[PDB]
């Protein structure tokens, strides 16, 4: 019965019972509905009480029609009172993996399945339960004041429908996406998607790459993989460096530090082993691997 | 029907199937028919890997890893998933290659540093191969022996430049 | 346990606790009656109270044997205290709409699906599980007495079975259906329909009207939107009006009023731009589009 | 919990509560027995209470472990002192029919699907539920003490498997079954139904027989109608009657009663039209179509 | 609701009522304690009440806040005071009637399928979901611990998967297969199964023997089934028994005993019709059938 129903029917009650032993026992009206919630709540402290035949007949209605009332109603009340996150719109093996590696933040999973709630509040995440097409079940996995939103539906259909809700939401937020197919990439960035990430050509292209000697799988899978000596960071140039305007010929980073600075990004461009007169910038973001403590010593490398 | 399709003359076999049961199976029938050809299989879970590579896979891609690896790494920004899709396209301006060192080289046990491969000719040297394994940003005492594998980044003049310079 | 097994193990307990209390202590058999209430209830209120040792050890058994029962008894007590309206007959995205804009109202909605029961209650309506097409499953729905029947099942032969069925049952009621197919408008009409709306006609004639400038489809959903300025209103003509007699072109209602009068209407058939020698009757009913402010001008204009 | 456990809990309870009472308050073991019943059933008359800080804090405890103990006791106490027929296997309309026509007889009926028991209970049959091919779901339903079984399931191979459960049950009950294909009458009579009933062979024929002009349609609809004044009804020759070796042409039964004799039949063959040196016997059943007067009357003519 | 936050909702109820009690009644904080609980019980002696308006308005506040959330607390205050195993994987026939003959030890069975819980808990063995591909399902339901493992599952690479998976597991356990194919026993016993059993392979040679005279299907299926008169037992020999170092010739167990000698075995071999010059050892197995009596004799004959 919907709580609120209950409400009414409790309140009817209370006046049923306050009017009664006023107008038959001639308390007051703030004595009335004082007695009348000592004796529907089944209290019965007996400081007042019936002293006639018929308000003795109005107590046992009362009793009658108010305990259980009153019991279903404060069962009832019992349930009322008793940087940012990154949400991921639905669940598959890349998401998984991806919330494998987002542990210490806090995720939000708003998928359909109902009979995934267990593995992902093992993998440390919040469900959702709800579309992630339809833009009210978008807006309860707060998907506003989210910094990203990582996109992995079961075709790109629905991922498209999935990425134009959110774009209807917050034009602002970061959304990454897959791609199923190839040729929906571009399609996928006209929605608004931020980046596309198509794993079976990343698969394909290294399984035909891995024909005569595998080294370039073992690469990208070794360098993408958090266990290994060389990591892939990204080092942001401070503003006020000694670096602004050096460029990389007379800069030689691998030579003074030993990192291997395979690129250099700035906004949503990169170039992949820059030339030698490329210019540097307050605010270009360096691509690089190597060890930790070439990491830190690039680091006090390029300070201010 | 893996003899019917020519197992045993083939140079490499690329098995992708529509689990990962299925395809330790085929790949237990591939050994059964040819104990020396070249295997390529693709993990749909990460639990699988070891089982694939002990039933007798030479190299085991898993997308949904390199997949996850490159979601969870683009929440700030891309540049690592740029960097991946863009060196194995077969039309940008760089290209990731593998160049042999050939028996009689100007290179044979010259360490790393003295041989000055991005000065001289341009190529980013990011690994240094050998057999089954590859050393990942190799430190300068490393020095070199004819028949190793340098795996590189760079345009196809330095490409050209690197296989005219380590020439015999 | 049925409902009136325990209404008569309840009444055993009263009498039992009643008869006891006043063979042993000696109150009347209205005090005894109510005590026995007051204690099974557990309310206690201790106006009246064993004096005895017997009282006492009886007490405890009216306790033990009663609380129980009245407990029990109050819950199965619970369960069964515990203009006209609109049926529609299916479920579907045309239903829903009209749904949306049908508030305030009483709607019975009639499907065969047990799980649309949910966005049928939260769509405000009571839901009635059935099959619309059997004449018992239309008449458990109170088909009877309803003020309109609304129609939109899965295909028109369903439809055409339905409408046959509620004329069946009454011949008085308003039928509204939908048509899936250009030709069965006619036999819908024939089966006893009120009013044959056909989505798809007026869609592919909108679709076909918006190649080179879509103005038509902007008015058919501005002035359907209940939310913009001008609203689409039925004016009926009162009897004793100022107008009987007049022809439009004397009337002249557009330039006094502001609205405009697109079309005029009479029992089952509408005049779209009626000619200037149309003279008014008593009961016509007049179709016009303006702002709420020339609507209300309009209709003081057409007062008795 | 086992009740007599529970039991022992609240015995102790009552141990604890009217000791302390006893002790710290100075009332009478009686009194004090009856202040913890009173108490742990929360009555609370407040004709004893605790006067003493000890006293309030002991009646705070017996509140807290008594008010549970003494709940779970009642309710638990609340449990201790609170010819044949025929079996339908399948649910179809030829069933539903069926069931109609077979009020006042105890009706079983064994179906897999679970969303029919309420029209199953509505229509005067009791419902079990399992599958009619599985020889356990069929004993349950009381195969054995039935007088006949009708098998109407959704194919022939089902209606023949659920024909051999029956036939392992029980060798010598009557099985009605209805063919689905004309071509297994043969096979579902090699399995074991005792007779047959193929609805769509009859309807196509009277559907064949039907184009000219549609009289046996009427005839044979109208004869099977409980509702006409002619009924087909079979009367069976009593032992001793006056029309042992008498023929038929000797008997002229419709020049003395009025009913048509269409059909003797003995055992399980019928001869329709029989000639008239068919000489009639002690317990061959005559075949007749007639009033219920008329009926009485032959009943009257062939008696002993 | 964990029962640690229960105890804080009435501690905090608790000290509502005895603060408000105190200040707004006058009462002392520990009569005012003590009405707190007399009142959140319901047990509402009377001793101590409001007199005053305000107080009776806080008394409908704290019945309201307090009866419900007592009552929770007490009922949860109730709960605290109130060889070695064989693991199926996957669940179909086989398994089926292998759980069947395995009554009295302790089966766990690892499925998929949530729907094969209640006919599993009713065939007599604990239920435990999950995928058998899995290692970390397989750990969950005790492999490491188990004497046999049986692997049936729906295909051949299943199979091999889930043998792969518990060789991974432990390297020391029984694991027994169910072949689909005959070109994969090869495999599942290089994979690591102990024991490849094909059923398809034993029903076409049974069903390929049979043509003549099915005298081999009916021996395989008597001396298999446990309810025939003779039984297929494995008498194993002793250390020290009488039979080391004589020859099958020599040793006639057939006409002293009455077994019928068809193998023996040793390891994992196995010698059907043993030739005469055949030295028995000990800790060989005799595979024989016969009575139970003469396996008795058989057993006492080979004694040490």
């Amino acid at each position: 019965v919907p709580a609120t129903r209950i409400l009414l029917l409790v309140l009817a009650v209370i006046i049923y019972g306050t009017a009664g032993f006023h107008f038959i026992e001639g308390e007051s009206w703030t004595v009335s509905l004082y007695w009348t919630f000592v004796t529907i709540a089944t209290v019965g402290y007996g400081d007042y009480s019936p002293s006639t035949p018929l308000g003795m007949y109005f107590t046992v209605t009362l009793i009658v029609l108010g305990i259980g009332t009153f019991a279903v109603a404060v069962e009832r009340l019992l349930e009322f009172l008793i940087s940012r996150h990154v949400v991921i719109c639905g669940w598959s093996e890349s998401t998984l993996e991806c919330l494998r590696e987002l542990r210490g933040s806090e995720v939000f999973v708003l998928a359909e399945d109902e009979n995934v709630r267990k593995k992902v509040l093992r993998s440390g995440a919040n469900f959702v339960h709800g579309d992630p097409t339809r833009v009210s079940d978008l807006e309860k996995a707060n998907v506003r004041g989210a910094r990203a939103v990582i996109v992995d539906l079961e075709s790109d259909s629905e991922t498209i429908h999935c990425i134009l809700g959110i774009r209807k939401i917050d034009e602002s937020v970061r959304i990454i996406a897959e791609a199923e197919r190839y040729e929906n990439i571009e399609q996928l960035r006209m929605a608004g998607a931020d980046q596309v990430i198509s794993p079976f050509v990343i698969s394909g292209r290294l399984m035909s790459r891995s024909i005569d000697d595998g080294y370039e799988a073992m690469f990208v899978q070794d360098v993408l993989a958090e266990e290994s000596t060389r990591r892939m960071v990204e080092v942001p140039i401070p503003e006020g460096s000694k670096l602004e305007g050096v460029s990389v010929l007379d800069a030689d980073i691998h030579d003074v530090t030993g990192v291997i600075i395979i690129g250099v990004g700035r906004g949503d461009e990169l170039i992949i082993d820059p030339p030698r007169d490329y210019s540097f910038r307050a605010g270009d973001i360096i691509l690089g691997i190597g060890k930790p403590e070439e990491i830190e010593r690039l680091k006090n490398y390029i300070s201010a």
